[PDB]
């Protein structure tokens, strides 16, 4: 499948940029989170 699995550099859900010094693990860290959050709809 095309989108299905993938791996990103960065979080396009937050528009946030992941460091170098993170994993692959670290990326996926912040991604559950991120989508665990639900927030894409900060008005500040
Ligand atoms: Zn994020």
């Amino acid at each position: 499948s095309h989108m299905g699995a993938a791996a990103l550099r960065s979080c396009p859900m937050c528009q946030k940029e992941f460091a170098p010094r993170l994993t692959q693990l670290d990326v996926d860290s912040h991604l559950a989170q991120c989508l665990a959050e639900s927030t894409e709809d900060v008005t500040w």
